[PDB]
RNA sequence: UUGGCGGAAAGGCCUUGGGUGCUUGCUGGCGAAUUGCAAUGCGUGGGGAUAAAUCAUUUGUAUACGACUUAGA
């Protein structure tokens, strides 16, 4: 914060990479039934509830039906049913 | 547990009878969580008894040396 650099490491250039919201595939819609391909609950059927700002999908089993609680999941490890 | 069957490398096929579990065929309840967003998720090396082999002896229907051929608790 206030310590002067004791070794003049070169500063990084102005990176021209602005963050953009994830463009999820149209097949992913809220309320869709999802199949988990990996992780603790791999192979379980899950319901798509909400999209999170961290590029993850807020999902629920529901917990009562199959024991899968509210957890974050990646869209790339999920198959969206009709 | 009963009966038959499979010889090509059968060694497998059913099957009468009962025993004990599941049944998602149908109706419901209990728990999943925090692993936190994926890192696939089987015989020795030393002893106790002993079935058998080789050597010793002998044998000669065998013989350059191995090998082969007999018999004595």
């Amino acid at each position: 914060p206030k310590w002067y650099p004791s070794e003049d490491v070169a500063a990084l250039k102005k990176t021209r990479k602005a963050a953009r919201p994830q463009k999820l595939r149209a097949s992913l819609v809220p309320g869709t039934v999802l199949i988990l391909l990996a992780g603790r609950f791999r192979g379980k059927r899950v319901v798509y509830l909400k999209h999170l700002e961290d590029n993850t999908l807020l999902i629920s089993g529901p917990f009562k039906v199959n024991g899968v609680p509210l957890r974050r999941v990646n869209a790339r490890y999920v198959i969206a049913t009709s």
